C-alpha cells in the first residue's frame, strides 16, 4: 500500500522536504484518513498505509 499524491488535473506534488514532510503528511491527511504514513521520497508526495480505495498517483491510464 503505497502511492503518490495526485491534483486536480493529475499532476503528482513534488517537493524539496524529504523524509518527514509535513507539508506531504497535511495534504496527504486530506480526504479519507485510512492512511497512516505520509512522507516524501524522491521529491514527490508518498503516503504509504492507504488502500487503493484512497486516491494515489499515477492516477488511472488517463495522465494528468
Amino acid at each position: 500500500k503505497d502511492g503518490y499524491l495526485v491534483e486536480k488535473t493529475g499532476c503528482k506534488k513534488t517537493c524539496y522536504k524529504l523524509g518527514e514532510n509535513d507539508f506531504c503528511n497535511r495534504e496527504c491527511k486530506w480526504k479519507h484518513i485510512g492512511g497512516s504514513y505520509g512522507y516524501c521520497y524522491g521529491f514527490g508526495c508518498y503516503c504509504e498505509g492507504l488502500p487503493d480505495s484512497t486516491q494515489t498517483w499515477p492516477l488511472p491510464n488517463k495522465t494528468c
